[PDB]
Order: C-alpha cells, then structure tokens, then sequence
C-alpha cells in the first residue's frame, strides 16, 4: 500500500518548492508564490493556495510532511482523493486568510492543513468509529507535543497560534458533519 495521488503530488509539489527556495533563496519564491502583498496581485488566483507548498527550514517540511502522509494518506485511501482535496483547499484559503489579517502576507507551509486532518481524522474517529478512520491512541500524544511546539513557540512554524486554530476548526466542522 502506498500513498495515494492526492498525498503524493503534494509532499512532491512541497520538495519541489523546497529546493526552489534553497536555490534562490526564500524571498524570491515568496515574491511568486506568497499570499498577494500588494494591490496588484490581488487577482493573481493561485496565490490564495500556493502558500501552503512554502517551508522555511528542515524541521519544517519534514513533520508538516510526515503529518500529512500519515493523516492525508488515510483520508485518501479510506474516504477518497476528493475528500482530501477539499479538506486542503478550504484550510489552505481559511488558515491562509486568518495569518495574513493578523500578521501579514509573508508565510507559508501546510501547518493549518495538518491541524485540519488532525482534528478531522481524531474527530471521524471519536465520533464515527465504524468509519474506519481514527487517529492512533499512540499518536495522538505526539500531535498533542506537535501542537505545543508550534502553540509556544518552541518549533517555528511560520503561521501564528490563529491561524492554526482556523485549520483546525475546518477539519472538525468537516468531521462533525461527516459523522451526521
Ligand atoms: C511523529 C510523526 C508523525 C507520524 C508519522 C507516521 C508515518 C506513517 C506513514 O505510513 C505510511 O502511510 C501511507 C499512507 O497512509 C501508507 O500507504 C504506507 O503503507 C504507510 O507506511
Ligand atoms: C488535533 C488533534 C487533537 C487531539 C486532541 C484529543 C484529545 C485526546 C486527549 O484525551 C484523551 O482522549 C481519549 C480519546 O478521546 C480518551 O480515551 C482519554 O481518556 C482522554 O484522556
Ligand atoms: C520523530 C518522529 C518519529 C516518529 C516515529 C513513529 C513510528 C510509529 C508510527 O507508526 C506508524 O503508525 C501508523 C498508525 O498506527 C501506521 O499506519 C504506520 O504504518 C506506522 O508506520
Ligand atoms: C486563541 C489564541 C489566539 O492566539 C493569537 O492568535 C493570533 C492570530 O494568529 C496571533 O496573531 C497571536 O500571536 C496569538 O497570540
């Protein structure tokens, strides 16, 4: 069993921009890809999602990616790629939308995406067992310290407190209505 589309054109598409930024250094992919920080990009689309493929250091993109091949990887296998899909679209724009209001256009990385699936995933399972999908007893301890790194600022993780706490709550809304 491996990782299904969805999952994995992601974790590419992150390494991909990774090493882009690496190359030529992180304002200049920022300038492209970041969240629109001057009237005239505010219709330049992509930039309300691309945000999220943006990491700014090792630990950063390694546990954002680890989340989300685990909790993105079951989501996909269990529930299907269309459901992924719209778990991240709707984090990536709500998360997105909450750090730039309170701290700016300049962020990046799938970190509200993560808190979205995690709180999806426990949520599915706490409430709809049958499902199929839960969140390992196990590994819900170590979201739980992954959540406390980024909550007091123990792990830089670009998005702020906020804007974390708006991911999650698409993924529990998303969860409570699936379990209906
Ligand atoms: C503490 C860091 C967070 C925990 C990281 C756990 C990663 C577990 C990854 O498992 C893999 O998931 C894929 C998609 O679900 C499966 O296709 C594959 O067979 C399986 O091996
Ligand atoms: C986004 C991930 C957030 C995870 C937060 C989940 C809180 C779980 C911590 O509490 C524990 O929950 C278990 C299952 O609900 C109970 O068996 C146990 O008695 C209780 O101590
Ligand atoms: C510094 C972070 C290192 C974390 C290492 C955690 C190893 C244990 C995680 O096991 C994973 O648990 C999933 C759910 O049970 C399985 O689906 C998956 O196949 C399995 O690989
Ligand atoms: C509930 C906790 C809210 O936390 C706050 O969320 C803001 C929005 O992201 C951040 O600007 C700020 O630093 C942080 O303290």
């Amino acid at each position: 069993e491996r990782a299904g589309p969805v999952t994995w054109v992601m974790m590419i598409a992150c390494v991909v921009v990774f090493i882009a930024m690496q190359i030529l250094g992180d304002q200049e992919v920022m300038l492209w890809l970041a969240w629109p920080f001057d009237p005239t990009l505010k219709f330049e689309f992509w930039r309300y999602f691309t945000h999220a493929l943006m990491h700014f250091s090792l630990m950063h993109i390694l546990f954002n990616l680890l989340w989300w091949w685990y909790l993105g990887g079951a989501v996909e296998k269990r529930l299907g790629s269309g459901k992924l899909i719209v778990i991240t679209l709707i984090s990536a724009l709500l998360s997105g939308y909450v750090q730039q209001k309170f701290s700016g256009p300049w962020f990046g990385g799938l970190s509200g995406v993560v808190y979205a699936l995690m709180g999806y995933v426990w949520l599915r399972g706490e409430r709809d067992p049958q499902s199929g999908i839960y969140l390992q007893r196990g590994l819900i301890i170590f979201a739980l310290i992954w959540i406390v790194a980024g909550w007091f600022d123990l792990f830089g993780m670009s998005m702020a407190n906020g804007a974390h706490i708006a991911g999650l709550a698409v993924g529990l809304a998303m969860a409570f209505v699936d379990s209906l």
